[PDB]
């Protein structure tokens, strides 16, 4: 994994990696996915990269969420599947899945 480096996934939410120092990944991601919330709002991410794939999870405070997405790495293109892990409006713990790809933007 290129650090830093920026990506951007197809539904256009932005993923900045800072650094990646002892295979920890940090960064900041920010949402613009239709029909998800905390549009905008750069929120930090963290994960792991070793030689088999990478994992990076981000805390969407102000959404009571948090999504981990799993995936690897090949050349400019990042596929991964995510799992959002949120606290509903009634306090019950629900998850939502998909998939993203992101694609280097430098
Ligand atoms: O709606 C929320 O609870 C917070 C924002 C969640 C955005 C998710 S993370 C997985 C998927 N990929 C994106 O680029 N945005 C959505």
């Amino acid at each position: 994994l290129p650090a830093p480096s920026y990506w951007k996934n197809e539904r256009g939410s932005e993923l900045l990696i800072w650094s990646a120092n002892s295979g920890t990944i940090q960064g900041t991601f920010t949402n613009h996915a239709q029909g998800f919330a905390c549009q905008g709002i750069p929120y930090p991410a963290a994960g792991s990269v070793s030689p088999t794939g990478l994992y990076f999870v981000v805390t969407f405070a102000q959404c009571n969420s948090f999504t981990r997405w799993v995936g690897t790495i090949k050349g400019s293109q990042m596929p991964t599947s995510w799992t959002l892990f949120y606290v509903d409006n009634k306090g019950k713990p629900s998850r939502l899945k998909g998939g993203d790809i992101f694609t280097r933007v430098w």
